[PDB]
DNA sequence: GGGTTAGGGTTAGGGTTTGGG
């Protein structure tokens, strides 16, 4: 449940 | 625009992971 963000690798996330 | 992922797009909810705000 903590963890569920995590960001997705190179999906739009930190150009 | 901008923020975990962070930008765009219009739209306020959506959408790669995604809800607002």
């Amino acid at each position: 449940q903590a963890q569920a963000t995590i960001s997705f690798p190179k999906r739009k996330l930190s150009w």
